[PDB]
């Protein structure tokens, strides 16, 4: 026996410079993946998010991710004890499309938030949001 | 002059509980809030977001929502120099439908997280996004 | 069995609006407040902190510290399973001298930054610190 | 003109594995550094920050310290506008002697923690504060 997360899914409906965008975004637990370990000891299985972006007929993106999809942006340490927990739609800017994107902690409500930018041509860029801390 | 942010929108359909539910957020600028003036001497006019959440027929939640909503969460001297930002869809839990939320400071790429927990039957309550430190 | 954090202490020598402070701080488990128990059933015994604050033959403040001490500024359900870690001089602001504070969870890594700001004339003040996201 | 941080100096006592060190920090502006500009159009001069820890008569490290020092562990676009704020003794872990190091944005009370860990022969080791985020 093992833990696993349930399957969420969501579509979601905007525009972005003038023309409709459909995204599907859905969440499984993928067996193929290593488990992530607690400190407790219980094993977790670990997240793909599938997002399928489209614009009318086209199909302006269509990507499997996994955690690994950031290594480029966290550390290893940090990024094999987190499990890819959701992929959801932020806004547009000038750039492109941005998704807020999030690896958590398995048995805690902890997390660190992320970016996918699309542009309208398909260009996808990672981002790690950077925490800035205030004394006062 | 006076600057004023785009009009932003989106229409999220999600699954809660095993229910169909219609998410439309449209972000406004709104010309009754008061004006926030940034330390250039730039003055922005703030927005508010209607948040429209339906169960089929029935409307589970139908606020207009402004940076004053968080004020219970939020000091008033950082939330004077701030500017609704954005109402996202985020993830449903077992506490209810939780929705990103953020206040920025214009002229910059600062933020302040927040979020919006909605129970089924249309209780609402207001959050301010928490940190822990992990080192090593 | 019952596991127990090291004693540290140390002293910091600094000025202060031209005046010379010496500021001893000493962490010890303290038998007499409530235990942690984690998620693993390990219990630990929780800590006080004495900060010993002087500007030559005066003392400025004499406090004994607990994660109690931060009761009004961090939710019971998160203190409660915490330990306090340590107080620790930070810097010196027009408002006062500024002590980074912590408190964290037993057999982890993860631990919650907290501060404390004592005047010239030994009135204190706790805070906890908050966040600001930027991107890109 | 432009804008220039006053010099922070402070004197730390404590023991590690048994021995008594000493750590002296000083901050002082680096006029030969490259000046931070923020939105505004205001510049600041960036610091430098001598460490000198000793054991006894001998000197563990004497480094210079510039927030270049951290480029292995912050990205550039954060780390180039923002100022080295101090470097202060924090704790001992088996490790080593922790030290907490601080990057701010200039005209603001905004900062991203990072650390410092140097052992008993001198091996020095930087590492980033992994910030995470709780919603509920």
């Amino acid at each position: 026996g093992l833990q696993r997360m349930q399957t969420s899914k969501s579509e979601t409906d905007f525009k972005f410079k003038g023309k409709d965008y459909h995204s599907l975004v859905s969440r499984t637990p993928d067996d193929n993946l290593p488990h992530v370990t607690n400190e407790l000891g219980d094993t977790y299985v670990d997240n793909k998010i599938v997002l399928h972006l489209t614009r009318g007929n086209e199909t302006v993106l269509n990507k499997t991710f996994t955690k690994n999809d950031f290594s480029s942006v966290v550390d290893a340490n940090f990024l094999s004890k987190s499990i890819l927990e959701g992929i959801v739609y932020d806004k547009t800017t000038p750039q492109g499309i941005v998704y807020a994107a999030s690896v958590c902690y398995p048995q805690t409500d902890l997390y660190m938030p992320l970016s996918i930018t699309i542009t309208a041509d398909g260009k996808m860029s990672i981002q790690k949001v950077d925490i800035l801390e205030e004394d006062y």
